[PDB]
């Protein structure tokens, strides 16, 4: 069956009907045509799973699919071009250009967190490069599983963008399949996992995991901007996203001081009770409520604390003086809990993260220009944004990706189309004349 | 002690010498002094395992080195560089750029065919990249690999870059430790246990493999010139070279002109016989040497056909009207056996390659620009180069990779230095002031 899925897709991709570029655009627009018209129920999907409501839904989700839909829909003619390249002395009277083209079936592997994003927009690329696309939502986050499972068909292609739903089980057979990529979006042990049945048919995979996103906090700095934007980037969709500010790295002087701020950002957000605010998410399910939770014991709680097990709520809460060896300073904390460790100089800072894997993201704050560019140039992560948390992940002219244990590959907007296709290098010399190759034949002079 | 050698490279990458991109410019320049000043000992090892002359020696391998070297030396700097990024209307004030940084430790796997340049070459990039190289030389052209064993100390820095030479169980073993690249250029089969090596430290792979190269020679072609340039690349190196004219795809109309044009210039090339000629190479082992020899049995010889076992020799042999089933059509002929595949027509000819593996390259000759154009377009391959052979690998300003079974990732030149490194996007809004993103923070709009 899941075979007979896969094979279905193939011949239809074999059969060259992509390869038409006015062919990309249409099912392109019908991807549109299909979000549009159906937003009360993605936002409902949306709400069943993590509580969402329709404004966080569409700016944080949606909105960001529309955006790179409308971005590829109108640069494709001009991505898809051979791209003509610098020629040497050698080559004057030839043609040297980069020929684009498609991979064939691409597996696009989604996760719970933000599951309408983490599995549409990969595939926005994937179509716009014209291959076929299997998209293996998240089950996790079921009631969206459901949903993608049935739009999908009332507006794509059947015979090549077909979606698998399906657990551990349905996805382990399906890594068996043969396909020409695997984007892949979750854990780091799963992305080993993905990349190893990948490797059987040397398959090429992109794979944006994650890990803990430093952010660290410059004394010369607007602590109350800081603060503002800190905040609202670590508590926003109760903090799992991937590229959120796991925890804060400052200097001891400044600890308290970030609290309050952290704290005042919080009631101008929430109110005096986070659980009566209806912009504030709830947690994906039992066993990360239980573990977010875990990591708040034997700790100093300055702020929030509390939690309902039962509408799965875990209250903003933040942490002081955290021990780097303490739990919530060993595991990425996908929850609402912001720990603040100290450290006494930059130099300080950055040994500490180099100390640990790559992350997917790295977060500076200062007014300082000179310490803004003496972190970047002296560590390593992902992607990174100064002033300011998450944002970088949004601009289409900005490819997202990780390195080390965040992951391989990139693709927000053409990086996507690059990735999802080959780039044939052409020498054409259609020029059969002017034979002045003599110098190559052999007899070698003697 | 692979283990200690390992160590030492990934400590001496943690000191960060190599981040002054004054010190990578030091060790280009040493390396290149090496090649410079070891010319005659550098032609002696190739002659020694592939019988190759000062004159092939330089020309098909040490040359396109020197040429890597001078381009990346000269364009470093400019390489170096942050890179601008397009900005969006939301992002107009803030800067956009992406951040090219080494990615660690590089482990360089080289193959017997070409192993000066199969190692020394990708190095180059990865020495640019402020990477700390390890280079496992091939155990089949032994005597290059003593060679490169003792010359690099003497040049190049004793703690970042080490040469380890071993065979199957010293590699294996060595690709149980953690690099943050590996570059492997082989077997497709040898291929997939290096990437499946890879996905346990979850490290990115290039992977240069094979193929069966096809080569359509047209009707409106001029077979003089053709042929020519098709001898040439075909017979190289004793017809071991990855991107060679593997077999050639032809209507029968013109099956035995190809023939008696080829069998010319191979008497331009190397006499009367090949056997004579001192630019004619040797198989580098007796294992090819049978592989190779019976692949012409059971086959109708047009010329050729003649080999000495005691010098591993085997004589430029052509076949006609071979059986796609045959053996030779089977495996990647890695010899000089030149099997010739009759289609009646053009369309034909592509689905003949397209019903087969992916190839590192496909060569069209034609006058018609059409054709050429028609089949680059419907076809999928590493490269290509039209009217002519194996030249596309020698554009620096042109990446080297394949698609599929022939492999993924590309390294030539500045592709070199990219793949070496890692591209971090950078979003920097020093500007923790003009706070317009109002609309961005809860609560939610009534
Ligand atoms: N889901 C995400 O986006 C995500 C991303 C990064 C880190 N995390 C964090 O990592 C931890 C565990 O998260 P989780 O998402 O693994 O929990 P989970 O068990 O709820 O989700 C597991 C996902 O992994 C898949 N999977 C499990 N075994 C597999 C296998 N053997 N082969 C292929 N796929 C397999 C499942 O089918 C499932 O979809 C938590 O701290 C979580 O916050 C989650
Ligand atoms: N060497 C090349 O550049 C090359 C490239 C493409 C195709 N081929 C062709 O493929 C066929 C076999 O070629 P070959 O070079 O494998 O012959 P070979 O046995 O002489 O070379 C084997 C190489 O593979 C390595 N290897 C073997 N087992 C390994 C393992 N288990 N783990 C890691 N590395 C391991 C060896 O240590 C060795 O260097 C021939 O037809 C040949 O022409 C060779």
């Amino acid at each position: 069956s899941i075979s007979d899925t896969v094979k279905r897709a193939r011949e239809a991709f074999n059969s060259g009907k992509t390869r038409s570029l006015q062919f990309r655009i249409q099912q392109l627009e019908a991807l549109q045509r299909m979000i549009n018209e159906n937003l009360k129920s993605i936002s409902g999907a949306l709400a069943s799973d993590l509580g969402k409501n329709e404004w966080t839904s569409y700016y944080e989700e949606v909105a960001h699919v529309l955006e790179e839909l409308d971005t590829t829909i109108k640069e494709l003619p001009d991505w898809a071009e051979d791209e003509p390249v610098a020629k040497t002395r050698q080559t004057q009277q030839d043609d040297l250009y980069i020929h684009s083209e498609p991979l064939g079936v691409v597996l696009v592997i989604g996760a719970w967190n933000y599951p309408f994003n983490l599995t549409i927009q990969p595939m926005v690329g994937a179509v716009a490069a014209g291959n076929a696309v299997i998209l293996k939502p998240s089950e996790v986050s079921g009631h969206m599983a459901d949903l993608l499972a049935t739009l999908i068909p009332q507006y794509m292609d059947q015979n090549l963008y077909l979606v698998v739903k399906g657990g551990v089980p349905e996805t382990t057979e399906l890594l068996k399949e043969r396909f020409d990529h695997i984007m892949y979006t979750g854990s780091t042990a799963v992305g080993k996992i993905v990349m190893a049945a990948a490797a059987k048919h040397l398959t090429p995979v992109t794979l944006e995991l994650g890990g803990k996103s430093p952010c660290y906090v410059d004394k010369d700095c607007d602590l109350d901007v800081a603060c503002r934007r800190i905040a609202w980037g670590k508590f926003m969709n109760s903090g799992q996203t991937c590229v959120a500010p796991d925890y804060i790295l400052c200097d001891p002087s400044i600890q308290n001081q970030i609290v309050e701020k952290l704290k005042k950002s919080l009631k101008d957000f929430y109110g005096e009770d986070a659980k009566q605010s209806r912009d504030y998410g709830r947690i994906i399910n039992d066993r990360h409520f239980q573990r977010v939770k875990g990591l708040i014991d034997n700790q100093k709680v300055a702020h929030g604390g509390t939690w309902d097990q039962s509408s799965r709520y875990i209250a903003p809460t933040i942490l002081v003086d955290v021990d780097p060896q303490s739990p919530v300073m060993q595991e990425e904390i996908f929850g609402p809990v912001m720990p603040i460790v100290c450290v006494r100089s930059l130099e300080e800072a950055i040994q500490f993260i180099n100390q640990r894997e790559k992350p997917l993201a790295l977060y500076v704050f200062s007014n300082n220009e000179k310490v803004i560019k003496k972190m970047i140039a002296e560590t390593s992560s992902g992607g990174v944004t100064a002033n300011d948390v998450i944002v970088h992940i949004t601009v289409p002219t900005l490819p997202f990706g990780g390195v080390g244990n965040s992951g391989m590959g990139a693709y927000h907007g053409k990086k996507s189309f690059e990735t999802f296709s080959h780039r044939r290098s052409c020498l054409v010399k259609s020029l059969l004349n002017e034979e002045a190759h003599k110098a190559r034949y052999p007899p070698s002079p003697a």
